[PDB]
């Protein structure tokens, strides 16, 4: 069975465009500058996979929602505004393993590298441009994990039907994050001044917004070998 | 009784900042080169205005929306899920009336001038970043009423205790973008390309993203002299 991976199970997508595959396959890659494989899986439903790892998740995004420092959220989410947030439409979780599926009660703290959703960022009419949100795991960091879950998204967000990128608030004290963006030819479209309220600033932060063409993506980027 | 204009009664405002103003008092202006007098009436909650008026917002956003010019919606919305878009924080209704109250059962086809909202456009980190929404009742074009409706959004969006204003998408082809906002020194921050499947037209339509700073704002832009 594949309906795990089938796009015609790919809720609250894009409205005027049909998914470019019928299914989107793992995909697997070296972490830059290592022999570490890893895979990145497509999640279309939260039940195609172990709800440990669902229950993992949701504590990483509290723990990154509790720095304070890169995500527009105070508090923490519930277990069900996780579900409502992270899953509302396509997700993907990246996993140190060459398995072409992911195994039941593995350990999440050293085995997931990140995760990111993909969603419309606007209403019906505007809905070709997703948006995306992207965590790793800290027990990795420091092994460029971001960058990877980046290009996965790259080859995999126009697959959806997506014609269009748009990060609303990448937080220009968020250096990890602009410099992946800006390396990857994502546009800076726009500026968000005093935008963020964040955790450890004393001052209220600017915001990048990021744009990007998924039509025209360099060949370069898409590539993971 | 005043508590239909308090500002303690404001749902789902900013975090961070609280209103400047216990209350706020209806604002009282002629429409542009007109001796025509209209009232502008802060809307905290819908219980605090007539049924009627709401029914004929409700369809006038409708048909906004299946014009399919200017807003993001494909679909028209449901009563219910009108009543939570719309007044799910702060709203305004600008009648043509000398009165400081709204009356009961007034012919809103002449009477209902303009309305908008007014809400946080992102989670509570950066919440003082408030978005707005509005509509000009069709009968009333070709008088300037959306000009005036967004002096009154100047007046009124800092006094809940906003302090950077967020327009995500105005379409190129919007005359709003160049009759109002340009003039009232919107900055142009960001221009999303291709952003949105528009009636009418063949190729996908640009849209603008405006910002403007709602503690510094021009004093002759306040007046509605
Ligand atoms: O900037 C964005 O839109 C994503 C979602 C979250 O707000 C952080 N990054
Ligand atoms: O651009 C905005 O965000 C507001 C809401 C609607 O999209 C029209 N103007």
């Amino acid at each position: 069975s594949i309906e795990w991976k089938l796009t015609a199970n790919l809720r609250n997508g894009p409205t005027f465009f049909q998914p470019l595959a019928d299914s989107i396959e793992p995909l697997q890659f070296k972490l830059i500058g290592s022999d570490t494989v890893a895979t990145a899986f497509p999640v279309f439903d939260t039940k195609y996979i172990p709800d440990s790892l669902i229950n993992y998740l949701f504590k990483l995004f509290n723990l990154e929602i509790e720095s304070g420092k890169t995500y527009p959220q105070l508090h923490s989410l519930t277990k069900q505004g996780f579900l409502n947030y992270w899953f509302h439409s396509f997700a993907v979780v990246v996993l140190q393993t060459d398995e072409k599926f992911i195994q039941d009660n593995q350990d999440w703290n050293s085995v997931l590298l990140g995760t990111f959703y993909i969603k419309p960022n606007y209403a019906p009419r505007c809905s070709h441009n997703c948006n995306a949100g992207f965590l790793v795991n800290g027990a990795h960091r420091g092994q460029k994990v971001g960058y990877r879950l980046a290009q996965v998204y790259l080859n995999w967000a126009p697959l959806l039907g997506y014609k269009y990128s748009i990060f609303n608030l990448v937080f220009v004290t968020n250096q990890a994050s602009w410099k992946i963006w800006d390396k990857l030819n994502f546009q800076r479209i726009g500026l968000v001044p005093h935008a963020g309220i964040l955790n450890g600033f004393s001052e209220p932060v600017d915001a990048i917004i990021y744009g990007k063409d998924l039509t025209k993506i360099e060949p370069e980027f898409l590539s993971m070998e």
